[PDB]
């Protein structure tokens, strides 16, 4: 799956 990360 995709991964986001919004720091
Ligand atoms: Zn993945």
């Amino acid at each position: 799956g995709s991964n986001q990360n919004n720091f």
